[PDB]
């Protein structure tokens, strides 16, 4: 329905212009820290479960599904955790961002690579090293589903989603750049997933594609 537009916080602003801008060849960490996000929100939901059984009535199953779309050029990771809120996309994560933010420049001048941001908290930001655009459609138990979509330059929409359910989780979408479309392809998926995200506690399916 109506889009709304906001404005990173700066320091955000700042930290997806050094994803963007900094000379680092290691972009394949964007992967492992959404991979990492991905289980968390899976934790959260299991957990919350344990008093709350009603709260899998959304959907029974735990997982993370990696999805190329060479014809769009996307790579999609689908979880069923437990979703974002309305005021956790516009407002409250970005809020608790701004501390590891911080904290990660910082280190940064102090020596740390980009590969340490998950050390920080921040690892979301990592998909641009790789996207060029980033659409988020996420559900959560307690409010509707939403789509946030941002292409850097310091502003980000949120609308509410009408299109197909997701039934309870989070759907991130990545558009990516034009030299980073190895992301796409099966062996190089399956390698860095094997690298990085080897004991992840819910099953990672990767989607081969059709073509
Ligand atoms: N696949 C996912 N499923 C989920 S479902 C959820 C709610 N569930 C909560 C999530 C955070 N949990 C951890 C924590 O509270 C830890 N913490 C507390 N104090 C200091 N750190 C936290 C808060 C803010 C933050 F930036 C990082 C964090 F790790 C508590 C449960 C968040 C979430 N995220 C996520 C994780 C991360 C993020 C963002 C999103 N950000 C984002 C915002 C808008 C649009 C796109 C992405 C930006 C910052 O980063 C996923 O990707
Ligand atoms: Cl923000
Ligand atoms: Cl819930």
């Amino acid at each position: 329905e109506e889009v709304e537009t906001f404005a990173f916080q700066a320091e955000i602003a700042q930290l997806m212009s050094l994803i963007i801008n900094t000379f680092y060849s290691n972009k394949e960490i964007f992967l492992r820290e959404l991979i990492s996000n991905a289980s968390d929100a899976l934790d959260k939901i299991r957990y919350e479960s344990l008093t709350d059984p009603s709260k899998l009535d959304s959907g029974k199953e735990l997982k993370i599904d990696i999805i190329p779309n060479p014809q769009e050029r996307t790579l999609t990771l689908v979880d069923t955790g437990i979703g974002m809120t309305k005021a956790d996309l516009i407002n409250n994560l970005g809020t608790i961002a701004k501390s590891g933010t911080k904290a990660f420049m910082e280190a940064l001048q102090a020596g740390a690579d980009i590969s340490m941001i998950g050390q920080f908290g921040v690892g979301f930001y990592s998909a641009y090293l790789v996207a060029e655009k980033v659409v988020v459609i996420t559900k959560h138990n307690d409010d509707e589903q939403y789509a946030w979509e941002s292409s850097a330059g310091g502003s980000f929409t949120v609308r509410a989603d009408h299109g197909e359910p997701i039934g309870r989780g989070t759907k991130v979408i990545l558009h990516l750049k034009e030299d980073q479309t190895e992301y796409l392809e099966e062996r190089r998926v399956k390698e860095v997933v094997k690298k990085h995200s080897q004991f992840i506690g819910y099953p990672i399916t990767l989607y081969l594609e059709k073509e």
